[PDB]
């Protein structure tokens, strides 16, 4: 798989459609490896990361996802993809550690979910929530980042100073930590208050992490961002794992919130709306007031939201 990795060459014809921020990573199954090397030699340079090492950490990624309907391997490249194109949109805003570190993070920012929620982790006094008491599943996530940064032969960022190694290692720890969708809600109304005032600064070291947290969510988020029929197909994905979810709480007498209850699916068509107007349509408003650059994601974001709407009158 490795060895295989080293010698693959992306097509002509994605070489154009990749750099866009609706690409749809979807039908190339066979190539996401290969993407993601693109996307990081096109971003940090064919020179950085020893290739042998970068194709052997790939593949220990990929190995270390499961097979659940949304939280999986397909997940990770279309995240890492929705980075690497607001990178190459906002390059220079952006260091060279950061790049690196955002890059990888995205790819590994789910490593090992089991399609459950920090609730259900926390509720059901599973171990990983005594482990990890806040942000369960996310401080996990970093947890497997690292120890597949030690195996033999993994680690991409061994030519790094010790100092540039702990710096990459709190970019991609707080990084991870922000997909934590709890902590979104707190960091996007600083940053629209630190935009509003006129307070924001790249420059200042709190606000530079605040706005890759915004990044992060909005990669999270980015499937409402691709054209409805994509969007459409992984709500499917998203709601088989919520409902699977609900199914192992009701086994267990609890009754599920209604996201997570497959009687109420029905009511899926105004659970993406709500979901829209609360969570999505805000993250691409305050990044695209951010980072102008990023605003054909609120577009996409307007144009699924819209398509939402009509299908509720039945259309
Ligand atoms: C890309 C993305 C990422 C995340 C985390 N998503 C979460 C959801 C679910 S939105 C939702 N559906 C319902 C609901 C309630 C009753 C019946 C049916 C559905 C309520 N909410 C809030 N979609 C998501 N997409
Ligand atoms: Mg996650
Ligand atoms: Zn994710």
């Amino acid at each position: 798989e490795w060895q295989g990795l080293m010698q693959f060459t992306l097509p002509v014809r994605l070489c154009k459609e990749i750099e866009l921020f609706h690409f749809d990573i979807g039908p190339f199954e066979n190539m996401w490896p290969g993407i993601f090397v693109y996307m990081v030699h096109r971003s940090c340079g064919t020179s950085c990361f020893e290739l042998e090492k970068l194709c052997r950490f790939i593949m220990s990624v990929k190995k270390n996802y499961r097979r659940v309907p949304y939280h999986n391997w397909k997940h990770a490249v279309t995240v890492a993809h929705c980075m690497y194109a607001i990178l190459q949109n906002n390059h220079t805003l952006f260091t060279d550690l950061e790049r690196k570190g955002l890059l990888i993070a995205c790819l590994c920012h789910d490593l090992d979910h089991r399609g459950f929620s920090n609730s259900y982790l926390q509720k059901f006094d599973h171990p990983l929530a005594a482990l990890y008491s806040t942000s369960t599943m996310e401080q996990h996530h970093f947890s497997q980042t690292v120890s597949i940064l030690q195996l033999e032969g993994h680690n991409i960022f061994s030519t790094l100073s010790s100092s540039e190694y702990e710096q990459v290692l709190e970019i991609i720890r707080k990084a991870i930590i922000a997909t934590d969708l709890a902590l979104y809600f707190g960091n996007r109304k600083q940053l629209e208050e630190m935009y509003q005032t006129g307070s924001l600064n790249l420059n200042n070291q709190s606000h530079r992490d605040r706005v890759i947290g915004l990044m992060m969510t909005a990669c999270d988020l980015c499937s409402v961002t691709k054209l409805w029929p994509v969007t459409k197909l992984t709500a499917n994905d998203i709601y088989a794992e919520f409902w699977a979810e609900g199914d192992e709480m009701k086994k267990l007498g609890i009754q599920p919130i209604p996201m997570m209850d497959r009687d109420k699916k029905d009511e899926v068509p105004q659970g993406q709306l709500g979901f829209y107007n609360a969570v999505a349509i805000p993250c691409y408003t305050t990044l695209t007031q951010i980072l102008p650059p990023t605003e054909p994601l609120l577009k996409a974001c307007r144009d699924n939201l819209s398509q939402w709407e009509k299908v509720i009158r039945g259309e």
